[PDB]
């Protein structure tokens, strides 16, 4: 079934190769793609042979790339290998453009999810010369169809001076309905519209992005895979934090804190959040409903055991064997999920307006509880702040999780002070490890470090990390948040120092 | 005759006698914001029946919730008293300072937005008492607020008796000028749409709303608020005021702002006097306020119409100013909106009215991460305030400081911050009186290159640029570059001598 149903942009079909020469050095190039979900595939590539001749002829050639959040080896991946981007904002997971991050060769900047859209509107990324967008489908109006993911694709499509479509026939067509795209200024120039949701599974939208036909430059038509890491089967580790919350949980709708179906949930990136999930699949909370950033695996098993009632997100992000399960079943699970544009699925309004209860990952906390979602030992990026800063704050309650030590138990992930803070300890009311749970509300900094030390540290760091708060509450210059100066960062410098934490 | 209830005239009595509802332990909260409209005469009388048991060997404390700061009569006299065991989310009360930073009294700087939110879900336990000052009581018993409103509906709302103090100090004709809603901004979600898309827009009634069966006694006041002195624009802050006011120009000229910008948010004090003296003569009109406070500089614009209309949860004036507007209250009546902190302070809102916001700060860090808070990381000045409210929903957030402190002895750009209150991605412009940094589209490394060549002061940006140039080649990553080993070596430099400014009997690397 042609996937190009308007007969008039079939024109515009040309190859990979030919489009990416719409790309010149210094262009700003906005894509689409989230969670290793609907960037594109084939022009990128292209782009970066391009790039890699250039080069070696002595030729500058690189791009700013903007994208939803992280892309995947076609993507980030080929233009890292190039060296073939300058600056990349504001998600990344691809390793190569890390090592590209973290060496200084490309610039980064990992803004908060849902301010992405308005920023590029406001200009702060420059102009955009290019939008590279990739399509389940042209609709006979000339609707772009997305595909696992909207992302800022309808923001991108705005701005652009010329749009490239991919069209993928690796997605599935039955893709198209499951989308949310509103019409509304949410990231436009002030003042903005209300955004009129007020229940996570409420569309306020149409199923397609919308783009003048004259700004389309190029059509390729592609065929290639999304690709994603699996998540980590839950170890005893991660069994163990999710048994902590749904205790926690429990507690909650006991003591009436929370209706009995909660309230709707987001789950952070990462393996730890997405056990969680899988605890809640069997869990004692029925008709649960998530507004998230992303749906996970987990996630997808808790609307298969009917646990939970819908979900909303920007994207998929669904390991290799998730993402061919929901395809073989689009039927039943297209009614159960709504994708809705970044800026939407991260707003902070509507996460605080909908109670959304926050469950996030984290590199480390200090004692006090401030959190380091994204640079190890202060200085090396992982993978950016993404949107936990979006949801930590907006929500009703802001749940942090992490098994208490990192690196076979070489590192320890609570410290005296965190090397980089993404979470103030206003945006952090729970934290969750394998050692237990520290309920952090109405407690001062030293009340909350007397529970994170107690609760959460490993017994191996335990005694130091009492040691460093007793001492500092004998010495330090101020007694509120009390810390010696001299050993806040030891920790961190006797790892870079020694490969671990522990002292000999 | 302020109390036109008359049912309510019978619950008036002696502040003493009012202050002996409040029980050791008990969680109170007050009205009081930004030094105005804070209860006077009733925790005066506690204080001293507080002492009175701690001379007696008899335990008599209580946990402090209020809107934000409040000022001597109640910060001041429990303080003394060393009468609180809890205190939340913003004080600047000297004696109540020293109490927290000595550990005499627990502290938590929520985001003033969100307390009220906080206080509904039971984070501070259950509240034993509301004290709230007004200027009037209505026939049909509403509580008319007095200079601002704070937490006080909630308050209210949650406690399971009343105190209410009427100031004969306020002037009458404040009744009109606020705006309380009885939507659910700060309740159990779902919450409501908050529907303001305009900053002189009300939603509200004017009046307080409580069941007249929680109130337990009413107490006849006739005392003044904070009321700080008026903190003249010395050559540092015109200096800032100047770079700021070009900045806006540009963007004016650009078409990244309208000629009339957008609604304003800015602190108290010197800088933010010198701003709102420079927007009074700027080539801007039109202008609107969205903020937390009306200080003395906004009843100037809103005088000349050079302002059109300031939104806030309170007044932050000077003597004279407070007697300019009390002159001309019917006139400024209609020129002032004063809202619930939660709505004042909504990042919905905030965002939805693409907000200009314009903050003080401790430091920044050459990254441009921000301390508001904590001195060398670990004690308190006054707390985190509105500031996060509106830097991270802000349509631009701006930092503005002197590049240095303590007469040049430290320096307010650091290689690292002690304590961060602002990530990076919540600061886009910063401010010195040395220039002007606009971050908008910069990675950390290139936020590091502008904010040492813009905004450090000439006697540390050499130290700054040599701590960043051995970063950049010995960091364990490059893309946010630290030296562990002394990262927060000039603050540990400045606890053990008095400076940041090293001595030339050692060796530094910036000095070869
Ligand atoms: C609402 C949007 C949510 N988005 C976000 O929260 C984005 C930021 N968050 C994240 O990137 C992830 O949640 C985190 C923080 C990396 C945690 O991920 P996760 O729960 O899968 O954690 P996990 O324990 O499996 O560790 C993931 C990686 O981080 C590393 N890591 C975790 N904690 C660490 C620590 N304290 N020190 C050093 N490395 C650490 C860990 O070693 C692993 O890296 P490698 O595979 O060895 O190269
Ligand atoms: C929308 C809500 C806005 N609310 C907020 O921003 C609340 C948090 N902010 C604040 O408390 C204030 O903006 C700040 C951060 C204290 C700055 O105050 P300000 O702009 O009036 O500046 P100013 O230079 O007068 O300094 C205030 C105090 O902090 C001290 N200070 C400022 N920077 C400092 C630094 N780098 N190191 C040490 N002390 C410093 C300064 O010495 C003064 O202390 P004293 O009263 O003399 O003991």
């Amino acid at each position: 079934t042609e996937r190009i149903r308007n007969v008039a942009l079939r024109s515009k079909v040309c190859p990979a190769e030919t489009a990416s020469e719409l790309i010149k050095h210094g262009d700003v190039v906005g894509t689409s793609g989230f969670t290793g979900a609907g960037y594109p595939k084939e022009v990128p590539k292209a782009l970066a042979q391009r790039m890699e001749a250039a080069h070696d002829r002595g030729e500058k050639y690189q791009i700013s790339l903007i994208t939803g959040a992280s892309t995947g080896p076609q993507l980030d991946g080929e233009l890292a290998k190039a060296n073939g981007v300058y600056f990349r904002s504001p998600f990344n997971t691809d390793a190569t453009m890390r090592n590209r991050i973290n060496a200084g060769e490309t610039e980064y900047f990992d803004n908060h999810l849902g301010q992405v859209a308005g920023r590029a509107v406001q200009g702060n990324y420059g102009k955009f010369n290019i939008a590279l967008v990739e399509a389940t489908a042209i609709t006979e109006d000339g609707g772009i169809v997305p595909t696992s993911s909207v992302g800022n694709s309808q923001t991108f499509l705005n701005l652009a001076e010329k749009v490239i479509i991919e069209v993928n026939e690796w997605q599935n067509p039955m893709l198209e309905g499951i989308h949310d795209i509103w019409d509304g200024n949410v990231s436009g120039v002030p003042t903005r519209d209300i955004v009129p949701i007020v229940r996570a599974d409420q569309r306020v939208g149409g199923p397609v992005l919308r783009v003048n036909p004259d700004k389309i430059a190029a059509i390729v038509r592609t065929n290639d895979r999304d690709r994603n890491a699996p998540f980590a089967a839950p170890d005893e580790t991660a069994k163990a934090i999710a048994g902590y919350l749904l205790d926690f949980f429990g507690h909650e709708v006991k003591q009436n804190r929370l209706p009995p179906s909660l309230l709707p949930l987001q789950s952070g990136v990462g393996n730890v959040a997405n056990a969680v999930l899988e605890g809640l699949k069997e869990g004692p909370f029925e008709n649960l409903v998530g507004y998230s950033e992303v749906i996970q695996d987990g996630m997808l098993a808790m609307l298969d055991s009917g646990r939970m009632r819908i979900a909303s997100a920007s994207s998929f992000s669904l390991s290799p064997e998730a993402a061919e399960e929901i395809n073989n079943r689009m039927d039943f699970f297209r009614s159960k999920i709504i994708l809705r544009q970044q800026d939407v699925s991260n707003s902070p309004g509507i996460i605080r307006r909908l109670g959304c209860i926050a469950m996030n990952g984290m590199i480390e906390a200090d004692i006090y509880g401030n959190v380091n979602s994204t640079r190890v030992m202060g200085s090396k990026m992982m993978n950016g702040i993404g949107g936990s800063g979006d949801f930590a704050r907006s929500s009703y309650l802001s749940i942090f999780l992490s098994p208490s030590t990192a690196k076979g138990g070489k590192i320890s992930a609570i410290v005296p002070m965190a090397a980089h803070v993404d979470h103030i300890m206003q945006d952090a009311q729970i934290f969750v490890t394998e050692q237990g749970l520290a309920d952090l509300r109405g407690l001062s900094p030293v009340q909350r470090a007397r529970e994170i030390i107690s609760k959460c540290a490993h017994p191996d760091y335990r005694p130091m990390l009492q040691d460093y708060f007793d001492r500092a509450l004998k010495n330090s210059f101020g007694k509120h948040t009390p810390h010696l100066l001299t050993e806040a960062l030891s920790w961190h410098q006797r790892f870079i120092d020694t490969g671990t934490m522990l002292p000999s």
